[PDB]
This record gives structure tokens, C-alpha cells and sequence, in this order.
């Protein structure tokens, strides 16, 4: 039912050897017992030799209670009892740290489930059940002043605990450690408080002192000193200390107070510590702080490999190195709202399962269903008996049994296909957040062009700017891009912002949009919510000419630092629109310098200017397509001929109003008309409906 | 802070490596011993202790790092600077040289401030009053603020130790300050922009600051107060006139000093400064870039228009350099960690490689 | 999405937010079934789902002392301490009012968006427990009737989750 020693495995199959040597048909607990004393060398075997139970004495009792011997041997199986007995030895070893079952555990497992034939062999051979579990025990085993009290667990001894050679690496935070020691010597602000964003690292700093005092370089009196860890036992143990003082306490979460000794290292948060020194002033006194910088990126990497081995526990890692490289780097800059050693680890785990998960996900379900009723059909008849009329049905259930197996044991065909390398690691991430990823970049223009018509002047400026920042050149703390979009309305200002979101951030809808009409007065308090919500989004502020010059002091701070105080923009693409040019490239850039404070205009990455028939009709088509899709959902199939989109487009030529009119004119010439046409009974819906122009007039046609 | 720290610089040669070595040994010895390989250890053991005594001999050679490791001042002044004399008075004697490297034109102003600070900072002015009380007159974007920064940087150590209020905010009988930011950093250039706007109430307060360098109960004796204004602007004599008429005299008279704020090759000198800040921050990301003088020229072309000045250069650098290098690295034309030069060819930008 | 948030080490413990509404509690019975037979990491096999004053730290001590446990709530926090591992069901906002507590919140526990079921999905839920509302004497059936219970609710009033509404009409 798993994997044991040879000795186990041999003793088990050895039960079968005995299954047959007597001719019986099911191997019960009595055979497992013969199995043990008959491999004569297992600890299990050894024990029995103690109680006075050779193979001779036993098999005589057993044959004296079963004997021959239907040679049937029709491919036998277990007793349900003995199957329990096996399930048990597995547990009689969890209960011993024995990572693998063996001859003893099976003997242990038999006693535990004493109801059965083995048990009686012995209660018959005058060998009560406990005298027996004893003998096995006495053949296996194991592996201090005030520590008495302390040494509950509460709260395990970092020191002697890592004196036993038993300690690993450990990677720091190497200068994080030593600052725990300037403080842990003083006589002033004596007891050090470990403040840093939670984790991991933190617990690792104290596992440091531990490592340091012991092997061995340290100073201002600190040798033979333990570091210990983790209400009706309270100050109890704490007195074993006011009477012997080789001990630092490591805390997690309170002060029963410096009534004297008490050396402790502080587990607390940026702010949580200000939940001590305010009520004061044991803080500015005893307790005293120090911060956990996020461990070195490269140090970050060789931290996992240490616990790589130990998560190998779920099946894939160890490896790949190329797999970890991911986890760590992704986090440091790509969200990017934790601490540089904790994050990475978490990611693995998503995948530190997500792969054994995806592993145990063919169409081989329905046989189970078939199989089910057969057994069922079998049962009903046997209690009706009707044997043959069923035994049919058993010979028949069983054909299907060994059937499914050879596609479930054919699923160690699936162990093989999952192996460690980045393959498994990064797919993990496709959730938590390269050829056709830089191709989006090199080919951005091609890409933005298929959505934004006309406006090549603008697209190429943005393409290149994004590509600049996105390639390493611009400072990362500042947004990806800061632009101002000048030009008339309904030209593509917003439309480009969408296409940017879609191409750059993945979703035509990952776009925050404020209307600065709302912020014209000294009430200019932003936005920061929506940016905390999605910190990866085109941030579009429409018509900034309206904002109170206050606002600019804020945006200015964003442009400079890409941060507010305390939101983050380093991942946004800020786009601010305006009518400042409008009426009107030189006369324009002029009205701009006169409308906006220069300090501001100068911190903007780029000023984009938005200036054909063929573009109108390209738009009409975009719009028309959004429509024909949302109708297909309502079982309506429509199509506009290129001739028809032309005729709609005619309705946005007048330079004065631009391309606004098109949405309305589409609903009028298409929506309104199709309704009136469906209602009047001319188009039997769910046929195919085309809108065309005939003699310069709109016409509706059908072609199912 | 120092009462362990030095006992520590004790506990920090690259003989970290020896022990590293000795390890591999035990194993061979040990693991060998499990295989035996006996005399294959005898000498192996011996090879071991050869090492060990060598180690311990140089591990106790650092009793010398003991006989070496003090106290004097320099230890402290560290501690201090990490909480916020020749090249400290040299900052003073040579202040002008120093302010000049940050503030361009404006020598009229710099020398006035240099000398004033140097007066107060030398024992002559009364210590309870700010280090310096100035008014900066002149047009916008000339260097008013810029000098205040450079002062902070040179005098107080940090181009950013500077409080800055906007007196637009204090035009009404609600004139209740500021004192927080000054309690926060009591050593900082305090810059009040456009004082022409303040309610004459405010002046009664500032006045108290100028006189006593104290409010009631904050302290300014360590600030450098600088107040700007457009009072001259439109317009040295016609100006000092519009000033006497705009500000109560009691006030103007307690101010240490009234300060007045009055090429292609400079643009490209700027482009280069900027470009250098960049090429450094990329070297960190294993990116080696260089602009030819020909290229910085072509960027500079983009800040000639007298109207907008030299603002455009930062953006145009990211566009013609950053954006382009990305697009160029991504398209796979520049195998990063080779040497990358940006040059102009036929009046157009070109990228070249020379590992 | 629960089992990721549960197979981790970082955000150990999951928390479902949506109108309350979508009988969030329904998703939880989900694990029981899959942890058993059996599609789930060997990282979680052999565990147990469960739900819910003087009986204080008593039984909770009698559990940290037994790691094989996952828990369900809708309302305390000795968080992260033991293997004390939760699954939380709490309103759109109420959670706002707990990570607002922070920051063992934003840490240990961690959320996923519960959907107001696809309208058709609604219908199927009804039938599965149709045979079980035969208790009040009139069902099973009629299908044609169920579709209404559901359908009218999504568009017509219009003040709940699309699976609670239905069953309420039915009852």
C-alpha cells in the first residue's frame, strides 16, 4: 500500500508465500505474522525470537486453527483485517519519525488492531498483547539546569539547538545580524527590537546570534548563552531565569517587564513598535530598534535552493534554478508590495502544488459509473441467490476492474511528465500577473495603428517613448510614460489611451479616468483609490486646463517621484488631455507654455499632438463591429457593406464637430432602421441581414 | 552605538577561504574513513591538521586587530551625520565657487549671500536671530529657489532640507502658521514664496522671528530665512523704491539683506550632464552606453526655441536614447553587455556596437 | 482558486467576498468532495473541513495539537499562530473592515471574488435540491416554473444574489 524496507516488502510478500504453503485463499493477520518470524532477520523477526516464538511454535498453533487447503489460489487478496493492519503500521511509524515503514512497524501495527487471528495465536501462546509491544520497543531509541522550566516548547533553544552541528547556512542579512549585537551588549538602549516588514527574514536574524555565539567569534561577554523562542503556566518558568542568566529571549507577537534580566529580541512592525514607546518609556530605555532591509536579490536566490530540497516534498523542485531566478526577480520590481525574500517563496508554492494539482486532473470517468451499477447489480442478486446469475456478474465486475487500473497505473505515465525547471515555476505566475512580448513593443505602431486611425504623428511618439522607458533608459520610480494629448475632441485622445492599456497592460479596460471639471476649486483632494486598486493602468485625466493650480503641485510630485503620500505610479502610463491647442505645431506649443506652469510642462515625458475620410469610415467600422457582435448574442446577425460604412462616415466630415456624430448616426441609420424593419415584419430575425447602399440610399437585404 | 560597534570591527583576512578548504578535507578524510582508505586517511588527517594549525595561527593573528582597536571625535561626528575645520570653513571661504556651480548668472546675488552667511557664521551677527534673513527680488525662473536649494545643500548638507510655504495661502485674517515643519527640521532653509500676498498680520509674526528668531514656542536661530517676491520684477534704485512702498519699513529694516536677481554650447553641455547621469545608472544594470559629441548636439537642437528653453531636453533624451535603445535591444539588434554608442550619421541617429 | 490560496506558505488562508448571498458557504462543501476523491496536492490530502463561550481555548488547544484542520467562518483572531487555518466568508465591505485591522490580515488570510452565478447555473442548483424540496409537497418540477423563479430575479428586483433570490420565490 506504499513503500517500506526491503525487510518490510519481503516480509509482506512472505505472508503470501505462506498464504499458499497452507493453501488458504485470503492472507489474514495470521500470515503477516508468519511473514515476520520467517524472514527471521527483521527487528520484527528478532523480537519474536525473544518472546519464545520461533516459526516452529507459531505455525503449529495456526495449522491447529485452519489447516488445508483449497489450492484455489485464484489470485488471492488480503483480509480486510490485515488491510487495516497495514494501514496501521504506516501510522505506528508516523508515530516514530521513521520516514519509512519496516519489519517492526508491521509488528507494531498488528498489536494495535488486536482483533484477529495473529492476536489469538499469542493470547493462546501465553503472551499477552502488551508484553509483546514491549519487546519491539526495547529494540529502538532516541537519537540541564534552569532549562528545566524554560525548556517547555515554549520555546526551543536556538543555541544548543544549533550547537548540535544541526544548523544550515544561514544567509543574511549578515550586517542585519551584527546590529543585533551592538545593542545586545550596551547598558543603554539594551534589548534590541527587530522591526521590519514581517517574515522571514526576521526569524532568521536570531537564528543568526545563535549561529554566531556558538561558532564562535563574539565579544562583550556573550558565551554559553542560549537564544530561546515562541497563561496557567505564565511567569512560572520565567523564574528559572532570575536564578541563572545565560539567555536571550526571542519574541513573536505583552511585557512582564525588565524586573531584572530578560534579554529579548523584538518581533514587531514599522508601526507596531510605536505601540510601545508612545505609552513609553521602557522603549527609549530597555528595548531598542533596528530594521530588516529586504535581503539581497542574489542572496534571495541562494536562500530558496536551501529549502528547495525541503519542498522537494511536493514533487518537482529540487530544480529548476532557472525556476527560482523567476520568483525572486519578478517580485523586487513587479509588485512589489512585500519584502524581497518573503514574496518569492510564496510564488513557488502556488506552483508548489499547482503542478501536482494540474497533474491529477482521460474521458475514463464513465466506466466508473458503469462499473458502479454492476457491483450494485451483483449485490442485489446475491441476496436473492441467484449465485450463478451473479457470479456471472462478479466475473463481470472484475473484467472492468483490472480494466481501469491499467489506465490509473498507466498514470505513473503521468508522474514522469512532471521534473522541475522554470517550465513549472513561471506558469505559476501567469496568474499573479520574450518574443511576442517585446514584439508588442517593436511592433507597437502596427498594433496601435489597427485601433487608432489617422494620428500617426501621435502613435510614433508614444510607441518610441514607451519603448524608451520600457527598455531601461528612463528612471523606474517615474511612470512608464507621462504625456499630454492636445487636439480637438473625438479625434482619438481617449481611443489611444485604450489601445495603450490593451497593448501594454493587456486589457482595454485597465484604465482610470478622472474628469478635471470636478477639481476646479481649492478642494483638490485626490484618484489614489483607483490607483491603489489597479496600480497597472493608463491613468487618463481629461481636460487638465480646468484644474486648480494646486493640483499641479500634486501631479508634479507624481511626475518627479511617481509616488503620493502613500500610493505608487511607477507602473502607470499617465495621459492628460486638453483643448489648449484645439482652435489652432508652433502656434500651439505656444498657447501651452502660456497655460501651464513651466516647472510642470518640463517634467512631462512628451507633448503629443492630435490633428481623413478613410479614418472616419475606419471608425464607423470599429463601432459597427462592436455592434454586430453584441447583436449576435441576441441571435441577430448583421453586416454592413463597405459601401454603407462610407455613407455613415459622411456624417462626420464637417471639421467643426469632428467624428462625434458617428455613434448617433450609426444608431439612427442602423439600429433605428433595423428595428422599424424587423417590427414592420420585413426581416424574419435569425436570417442574415445586410445593410448596403443602392442608389445613394440605404437598403436592407437578406441572405440567410 | 560605538560601545560595541568597535569591539565589532574587531570580529569582522580573506582567510575566510581556508576554513572553506579545510572542510572539503574532513569529508575526504571522513568519508574515506568510512571506506578505508585507511592510510589514505592517515596522511589525509595529517593533511588536515597541517591546515588547522595554519588556520588557528592566523585566526589568532587577529589579536592584532585587537591591539589596533580609539574614540576621537571623528567617530562621533559620524554618528551625528548619520542622524540627519578645513573643508568646513572651506565651504564658507569658497562658498561662491560652490554656489556658482549650481546657480548660473546671478553673481550679484551669490556674493551678497556668501558674505552674509559668512558674517553671521563667523561670530558677528546675534546668534538668537536666524543665520540669514533675505528677500529675493526678481523675475520668475531666474534662480530664486535654486539658490535656496544650493544653500541648503552647501550649508546644511542636503539639497532638500528646505521648508517652502506659498503665501498665496495666507492672504486673510486667518494667518495662523509652518511651525510644525520648523520643529521637524530646525536646521533648514525656510523659503516663503511671494510675500507680497500675505496679510500684513503675518508680518507682525515674521517680524518677531527676525528680531528674536523664536515663536511662542519654536526656534529659528538655525534657519536661513528667504522670502521671494515680484515687487521688483517688471523693472536697482527704481526697484528698492517699489519695495519701500510695498512693505512696512519696520520689517524691511530687520532683514539682513535685499538680494536682486537679474547658448547652443550650454544646451549641449546640459544634454551631456543629463546623459551622464543616465549612462551611470545603466552601468549599474549591466548596460554600457556612450553618446558621441555629435549626438548630444542633435539632442540639444531640441531646446533652442527661446520660448520653452531647455525643459524639452530631459524628455527628448528619453525619447531619442531610452525609447530607442529599448526598441533596439528588444528587436534583438544589441546583445546587451556589449558597448553601445549613439551617434549621428547622415544627420540622423544611428546605433553602433564595439564590445 | 481556493486551493492555490491554500497550498501556499505566504497567504496561507483564503477569504471569499461577495453578496452573502451567493450562498458562499456552498463553495466550501466543494473542498470536502475534491480533497477526498481526490484531485488535490499530496500537500493537502488527509485533512478536514469544518464550520461555525466558556468552552474557550479548551478545544482550540485540542486542535493546534492536530495539524490536519481547515476551518470556516462568517463573523477572534489567534491567527497564523498554530496550524489554525481558515476559510472566510464575509461581506463585500466587512473585509475592508479587517485588513483595515491589518496587517496579519493582509498577510495570513487572503481573498477571492465570489460570483453571482451564471443565470443558467442558477437553474441547475435549484433542480439538484428540487428533489429535496419535495418535502413541502408539490415538487419535483415544474422546470418551466423554476426558470421563472430564477430569470425574473436577475432583471426584475434585483436586490440579492442570483441563487438566493430564486429559492426564495420557490419557497
Amino acid at each position: 500500500f506504499g513503500r517500506f524496507t526491503e525487510r518490510a516488502q519481503k516480509v509482506l510478500a512472505l505472508a503470501q508465500e505462506e498464504a499458499l504453503r497452507l493453501g488458504h485463499n485470503n492472507i489474514g493477520t495470521e500470515h503477516i505474522l508468519l511473514g515476520l518470524v520467517r524472514e527471521g532477520e527483521g527487528i520484527a523477526a528478532k523480537a519474536l525470537q525473544a518472546l519464545g516464538l520461533g516459526s516452529e511454535k507459531i505455525q503449529k498453533e495456526v495449522e491447529s486453527l485452519i489447516g488445508r487447503g483449497q489450492e484455489m489460489s485464484q489470485t488471492i487478496h488480503y483480509t480486510p483485517r490485515a488491510k487495516k493492519v497495514i494501514e496501521l503500521s504506516m501510522d505506528e511509524a508516523r508515530k516514530l519519525g521513521h520516514s519509512y515503514v519496516g519489519t517492526e512497524h508491521i509488528l507494531l501495527g498488528l498489536i494495535r488492531e488486536g482483533e484477529g487471528v495473529a492476536a489469538r495465536v499469542l493470547n493462546n501462546l501465553g503472551v499477552s498483547l502488551n508484553k509483546a509491544r514491549q519487546q519491539v520497543l526495547q529494540l529502538l531509541g532516541s537519537n540541564s539546569n534552569a532549562n528545566t522550566p524554560t525548556l517547555d516548547s515554549l520555546a526551543r533553544d536556538l543555541t544548543a539547538i544549533a550547537k548540535e552541528d544541526s544548523l544550515d547556512p544561514v544567509i543574511g542579512r549578515s550586517k542585519e545580524i551584527q546590529r543585533v549585537i551592538e545593542v545586545l551588549s550596551r547598558r543603554t538602549k539594551n534589548n534590541p527590537v527587530l522591526i521590519g516588514e514581517p517574515g522571514v527574514g526576521k526569524t532568521a536574524i536570531a537564528e543568526g546570534l545563535a549561529q554566531q555565539i556558538i561558532n564562535n567569534e563574539v565579544p562583550e561577554i556573550l558565551r554559553d548563552k542560549r537564544v530561546m523562542t515562541l497563561e496557567d503556566r505564565l511567569k512560572k518558568v520565567m523564574d528559572e531565569i532570575r536564578q541563572a542568566g545565560n539567555i536571550i529571549l526571542f519574541i513573536d507577537a505583552k511585557p512582564s517587564l525588565a524586573r531584572g534580566e530578560l534579554q529579548c529580541i523584538g518581533a514587531t512592525t514599522l508601526d507596531e513598535y510605536r505601540k510601545y514607546i508612545e505609552k513609553d518609556a521602557a522603549l527609549e530605555r530597555r528595548f531598542q530598534p533596528i530594521q530588516v532591509d529586504q535581503p539581497s536579490v542574489d542572496e534571495s536566490i541562494q536562500i530558496l535552493q536551501g529549502l528547495r530540497d525541503r519542498y522537494e516534498a511536493h514533487h518537482r523542485v529540487s530544480i529548476t534554478d532557472d525556476a527560482i531566478e523567476a520568483a525572486v526577480k519578478l517580485s523586487d520590481r513587479y509588485i512589489s508590495d512585500r519584502f524581497l525574500p518573503d514574496k518569492a517563496i510564496d510564488l513557488i508554492d502556488e506552483a508548489g502544488s499547482k503542478v501536482r494539482l494540474r497533474s491529477f486532473t482521460p474521458n475514463l470517468k464513465e466506466l466508473e459509473q458503469k462499473l458502479d451499477e454492476v457491483r450494485k447489480e451483483k449485490d442485489a442478486a446475491v441476496q436473492s441467490q441467484e449465485f450463478e446469475k451473479a457470479a456471472s456478474l462478479r466475473d463481470t465486475e472484475q473484467r472492468l476492474r483490472e480494466q481501469v487500473e491499467d489506465t490509473k497505473k498507466s498514470w505513473k505515465e503521468k508522474q514522469g511528465q512532471e521534473e522541475v525547471t522554470v517550465d513549472d515555476i513561471a506558469m505559476v505566475v501567469s496568474s499573479w500577473t520574450a518574443q511576442t512580448e517585446t514584439d508588442k513593443l517593436l511592433n507597437m505602431e502596427n498594433i496601435l495603428h489597427s485601433r487608432v486611425i489617422g494620428q500617426d504623428e501621435a502613435v510614433v511618439a508614444v510607441a518610441k517613448a514607451v519603448r524608451r522607458a520600457r527598455a531601461g533608459l528612463k528612471d523606474p520610480k517615474r511612470p512608464i510614460g507621462s504625456f499630454i494629448f492636445l487636439g480637438p475632441t473625438g479625434v482619438g485622445k481617449t481611443e489611444l489611451a485604450r489601445a495603450l492599456a490593451e497593448s501594454i497592460f493587456g486589457d482595454e479596460e485597465s484604465m482610470i479616468r478622472i474628469d478635471m471639471s470636478e477639481y476646479m476649486e481649492k478642494h483638490s483632494t485626490s484618484l489614489t483609490e483607483k490607483v491603489r486598486r489597479k496600480p497597472y493602468s493608463v491613468v487618463l485625466l481629461d481636460a487638465i486646463e480646468k484644474a486648480h493650480p494646486d493640483v499641479f503641485n500634486i501631479l508634479l510630485q507624481v511626475l518627479e517621484d511617481g509616488r503620493l503620500t502613500t500610493v505608487d505610479f511607477r507602473n502607470t502610463i499617465l495621459i492628460m488631455t486638453s483643448n489648449v491647442g484645439a482652435s489652432e505645431k508652433d502656434k500651439v506649443m505656444g498657447e501651452l507654455k502660456r497655460a501651464f506652469r513651466p516647472e510642470f510642462i518640463n517634467r512631462i515625458d512628451e507633448i503629443i499632438v492630435f490633428h481623413e475620410k478613410k479614418h472616419l469610415t475606419e471608425i464607423v467600422s470599429l463601432m459597427s463591429d462592436q455592434l454586430t457582435k453584441r447583436l449576435k448574442e441576441q441571435d441577430l446577425s448583421i453586416e454592413l457593406t463597405d459601401a454603407a460604412k462610407a455613407k455613415v462616415a459622411e456624417e462626420g466630415v464637417d471639421l467643426e464637430y469632428g467624428a462625434r456624430p458617428l455613434r448617433r448616426a450609426i444608431q439612427k441609420h442602423v439600429e433605428d432602421r433595423l428595428s422599424e424593419e424587423l417590427l414592420r415584419g420585413n426581416i424574419h430575425k435569425g436570417q442574415h441581414i445586410v445593410l448596403d447602399v443602392e442608389d445613394g440610399e440605404f437598403v436592407v437585404k437578406t441572405t440567410a
